[PDB]
């Protein structure tokens, strides 16, 4: 089941969660320029909304609501984008995340590979661009957005269990709450720059 | 007056100051192999104490005291390096930093300059290896040692007048309070890894 | 449709369009090297003519005609090197251009991939060297060099709606306007050169 | 003659003449992130104007109207820069420009080394960061910014000898007419692009 | 055959051999991160062992004793690596080594594919990651840690007889009596150094 | 028909003809290390001899009449390694040559794949390491040995009609001549240098 | 002395001798785009010629006479470039020639720097852009021109005293025999192609 | 003191000592191509032997008996080298060396410099090409020549000092006893290969 939505989710219903699995598709890479088009959201049911994002809207104050719940976790893969994206584009930014990115890249040493596909193939055997600015979203792409988020729950999970094992349980939540602020020095203009570098 | 110690501070005296200036020597850059060698503490009023560490020494008291008190603000300059070896070699990690060197980068945007050498020609008009295991130091090596932590509480004003006139006081501070994060993520083996990155 | 001639066309009929589609093949890359070989074009109408060129072949006037008529847009797909090889062999410099490279590059900004063959098959779902010097071209030469020609029309509609959507068209129409020009500065030696960078 | 302004221009006085020297000075190459702090002028006679930009300043209608007037060549040296920072800072874009820099690429084929103090060396044996956010500019800062206006006048005088003598003239007037794109492009979001490359 | 044990071997049977096939499996290519995971062992005669190691663990009697006698030859692919790993998980390097890797590079010198998979693929026509740390291995990964050993033997022979067909016996010899120690300099801290280079 | 023989040509039959194809094989591309120990040679009436060379053999004299005849050209793929070899291995190096190599980098302009596979592709429709040492080579190497002079007689006359057609023969006539020259600068030290390069 | 001329030589006086030393400058380093501006000739007595050329200027006849004499020895230092640019304005490729820069990389094998420069600074102990296209040289750049060409005949002395000793006068004479090929090629379009090179 | 002979040393006087520094000058990097000129030795009493090497000279036995003499530590700076040019041009190769290039490598970790000036500078502070080849060297060459071997000693008794100091006497010692086969390797054709790296 994938619900379609325009603009904002019509209540929060079926999302008083514990944790949430966030998406985002945009026209590239650059928030600037860039506008965000499309978010995916799962309460890990199996069953995912999508919401369509107009050009110029500035508010979604169901979604912004959900997204501003520091009683809620916010998964994403490689959220330092999405972060910035949603914070661009509704003014606010979340600061209670779950990054399987930076998760894989902490405990997933024995590889190299750390993408969403990988990740899916090694840890739960699942096999995982387009005008996301359409009017009309076709069924293919609406499917795709829906598998990005379906799957981030189990592999938050798993990922728990492993950074509870090698005892990196510290180093993980310190990661993930400095990785707003991350986000945030992105959006400010050091996209480039890794602030922790010697040069 | 810089006053040259064996092994540890006599007594914490004229260190009851709201900010340290603090730096490291040692055999190298990577602090599994490389000891700290010397240590060097400043109070700001023009003076510094210079610390002979000896090979094996696993304790300090007086300075890990110093080092461990969260009503004092050590100031680096490259801290996620003078961290690393801090906790490595005395098992504890400082949480309440102020870093020069991501100051700068958070505000001298207008060069790509950023050692200690051209921040003190620029900000102060101020001018600024060798075997540092030698059993006894010469003049010359120690009055290079002082000259290191002799400046850092200057700067340390001017750049947070900076950042507060460029209204980025919460990003140094939570880049501050991330810092002893990644000197750690550093000493347990990513050290050259950017765990932001994408890739 | 694909007709083929030799030196020119026999007259203009079927050009009297307000845009047509221009490809060209050559010996290489270097114009003042690689001499052209055959042209196509295009109305539109899903028929294309291949004209091929004579070696020293100097003038083409049916053709040199349309190229210069200025209420014609020319369609190419990285017109910076078909207009930099027409110039050079027949002396005419078109001024009235349209690009699908540079317009892939200001709308495809979700992709890396500009080509001509990810182009169509995303815009268009539709699938896309030898010795261009032969006597006689083979009739798989001719359907290759006809199919580089059929689409370049269905391509400027769809990459125009995206550039009045994006609210770009003044971006595209500069960088079209000063694109004979970037053409002639590679054919005087400068083709190695961005000459707009800092260095 | 050095005259410093605070805002604006007190009035169009010295100013009515053909051309006039423009150079700018900011807090980085970032014109999102980089304010401008200082707008340099001259009309070629030795003496130049140093205009103090305030900190949000969104308004200098004298100096506004001079950068819009159309009969007025506003002469840079790397002017893509400058141009972007200007109408980022004032939302004008001015239209009739030489840039030094160009120029140099298009005539100065005999190096590879077109920076102003170059320049200078060369075509006139005149021998050419800090804080520019300085609420008061030193003596130092204030000469300096001075220098970087009192010699265009005379190189465009030379460059355009050398530009008539190489029969570039054409080619030196379509780069200058699309350098006022180049830099909106940079504003826009392709500052890393070289929008006419293959790749 | 597969034999897979806990902690270390029940008894030394089946290898009074000459020569034992050895290869290691690790969490990463890092040994002060990456703890050993899994051993294997080949006498072979077609048969493996598979020895997963317990966190934490310090000894294996029976394991280390095999490791420690010289008059049993310990045959590697790239052992640079695995030696280090066994010397920093179990104390002991062993001294009377063989590496297929070292050879090939001493003897395929008509490619550059070194791998064990192009090696058995060109001698032998045979055709040869995961969580390694899982309490319980799966099927799969036991029987894929076990084809890393099966097959060492017969290329140690064949590299033997090129060794001697070349006249580049004592090369080997010579490299092979260095590559403990130069594990030994891997784990002391000069991993990424050449030891022998200029620069 | 592949004809192999032991050490040298029973005679020189067969091989009165204007042009010879000739290919070597080798332990590798140093040939002061990696000794020469196939040849193969083809008349270019469908059939080729392959001569297994020695180790340690000084002496071929009827395979070396053939080298040194200097109205019979010798026909390679990238001759500047057989060359090499050839004379370091009997002392003779051939004066009459044609290289399809350096033909295709000077006919076939329009690709930078000048590969034997894909030339033989291009131009001719064909489709085309181990241990050359071998005692008795084995049934596929002795073919695949074969099929690389098979062809060289059909691309030499292609590429002969392109050089003409281009009006480059008295380039490729001069790059042939010193062709055994570049070989000779490889065989003495300068493998590595392109001699006439600015640096 | 320096003899300044426009356009040719008066007549052929002083210049009977068996080698001269030529050298020349331009507007770059591309000859299509970059003409010819002054020729510099000396016959080793310690003084020089100064050919001014004009531009569009095609003919020469006494200098040509000399470029074209056959039993004259042309020495040039990297006559590559000097050769492309004679032959690109005067129509005549000389076909005796010396280069120095050639020699240097045959015999000073201890060094990487070939510069002529730091050739008479080793050899000699002899101590060594502008405007060419100006109407008017100056002083300076007449005796700076002068400069390049007044010691390559002890240059070619001390070099072939060097060939011989080193039993490398044939490999030399070779690659000068060679290199008005080479130069050509440059001329043809294969300026950064280096013709014998693998890839 | 400096004694220049020709061929050899007339006997061994002064060299009945347990360690003689070693240098050597060649003709360039390369062993097959570049031949020894100078061989330079002391016994550290402050004076030194310099010894031309004629070309074509294959025995030295008074020298080549020192070299061979294993009661006798030969020390080298960067030995790789001199190793491979003494056995290449002697035969002999020497199996009891110190080489100062390795012991900065594994004591002077503080910096990343290790040339012998470097080093001479930070422990001794002392200060320190051409055609060696030439019959007679001059007075400079000789004195530069000398200078090259006077400091070794010194060198290695503080090396010495660092090595016991740091706990890495035996991993120096297991270096040094590989260097020569490295030599050997350098010799054999492998110099451009790191035979222990992974790829």
């Amino acid at each position: 089941e994938i619900r379609v939505h325009q603009g904002d989710l019509p209540n929060l219903d079926n999302y008083r969660i514990d944790a949430v699995a966030v998406d985002t598709e945009t026209l590239g890479l650059q928030p600037h320029r860039d506008r965000l088009c499309v978010v995916q959201l799962s309460s890990g049911d199996g069953t995912a909304d999508v919401i369509q994002i107009a050009k110029g809207q500035k508010s979604a104050p169901n979604l912004v609501r959900l997204l501003s719940d520091r009683d809620i976790t916010k998964i994403f893969h490689f959220g330092r984008f999405d972060l910035a994206i949603l914070a661009h584009t509704f003014g606010v930014m979340p600061d209670v995340v779950f990054c399987t990115k930076i998760a894989s890249k902490l405990t997933r040493t024995y590889t190299d590979r750390h993408g969403l596909k990988e990740i899916c193939g090694e840890l739960l055997n699942v096999n995982i661009s387009s005008d996301w600015a359409a009017e009309t979203l076709s069924r293919a792409q609406i499917e795709y957005a829906a598998s990005d988020v379906l799957y981030l729950h189990r592999l938050k999970d798993i990922f728990e269990e492993r950074l509870k094992r090698e005892e990196r349980e510290s180093v993980a939540k310190a990661c993930f709450q400095f990785l707003p602020m991350r986000a945030n020095l992105d959006l400010l203009g050091w996209s480039e720059i890794d602030i922790f570098a010697h040069s």
